[PDB]
């Protein structure tokens, strides 16, 4: 009967793709926060993290570390990975280029100060020049509502989250791509999504 | 069956885990090397390539690119993927942590020639304390000759390509991990990996 339970700081980082994928599917979980080292050291000394590090998420059983065994983990059990392999091989493209920009995005505060202003030119070339024309095309080529199969999957969640960390870095990149202005409407409006956007929710902010 | 066929460069970089993926499953697969930058401009502008990059491999009707997406769907479909979610899961999260060690290794000769004695010490004292310990715990575990479902997955082979990375870094780290030892022989004399580790097959040598 065990609600999953996630491992984490108080913060975005690499767990807030996971609290957007559980809150889409509609699972109830509690998250423990990591508030000092003795936290961390605790949880690495009981065992609970098989490479030392968190996000950790304790699901049916298991103690699931590295982000992307998490999400395979509940995207396929609760439905969203698509209906076979050939699908979640779009599915697995799709959100792999998700990621490698959401990394560009999620490392910018980090980014050396001397590179910084370099590195933001770079990004917001790659949004408006690779990715965000590459979405906008899978999305014209079927009309279709979901990126894949017709249905919701986790590409059209981790896409509308990836959409709001764009916004926030610079609300005019998604200008001239109005199927991706479409997507984040519709999905921003999935009942289960639109009250994870809502105050109270583990929706957490962004970095400061 | 049209053979899968494999774009990138005449090297190993970010195309090699999914040459040995396919060679340890019995594949037969074509390559076509990119020599030039004209090379790498007609497959974008050809449509080739969703997000512009290489890795990419035609395979079964599609044009996959992103390591994992190639990955993910070359092991589902030739039975490398565990037998189900849970063994998933686990597959997920070893490889996540080869990912994430092999990520390191790869991008090694390309830092700043200061910040590398520090970097490559690290990664040493990342071998030797985090990731070669935790692939013995998991092999002392059960004691059986795969990582995962006592049946090769692709974890016994990302696993077993990276110790032969390691090998190359410091032949040295892996001496205090005897079933890590054991596991490399093993896997390196399966018929197919044998033939792989022979000359004349697809398998690439260090970049210099």
């Amino acid at each position: 009967a065990e609600k999953p339970k996630a491992h984490y700081f108080n913060a975005r980082g690499r767990m807030e793709s996971t609290r957007w994928l559980l809150a889409a599917a509609g699972v109830e979980f509690e998250e423990k926060f990591i508030k000092s080292a003795e936290d961390l050291d605790k949880l690495r000394n009981d065992g609970y993290l098989m490479f030392q590090q968190v996000p950790m998420v304790e699901i049916d059983g298991m103690k699931l570390v590295q982000t992307r065994a998490i999400l395979n983990y509940i995207a396929s059990k609760y439905n969203l990975y698509g209906k076979d392999i050939k699908e979640r091989a779009l599915i697995d493209m799709y959100i792999e280029g998700i990621a490698d920009l959401g990394e560009m995005i999620l490392l910018l505060p980090v980014c050396p100060p001397e590179e910084k202003d370099a590195k933001l030119a770079l990004i917001k070339e790659k949004i408006k020049n690779r990715y965000f024309p590459a979405f906008e095309k899978v999305l014209k080529s079927h009309g279709q509502d979901y990126l894949v199969g017709n249905k919701l999957s986790r590409a059209d969640i981790h896409l509308v989250e990836l959409l709001y960390y764009v916004e926030e870095l610079d609300s005019s990149l998604i200008s001239s791509f109005p199927l991706l202005k479409a997507l984040k409407t519709r999905i921003s409006n999935l009942p289960t999504v639109k009250k994870f956007l809502q105050p109270g929710s583990p929706r957490k902010p962004p970095m400061d």
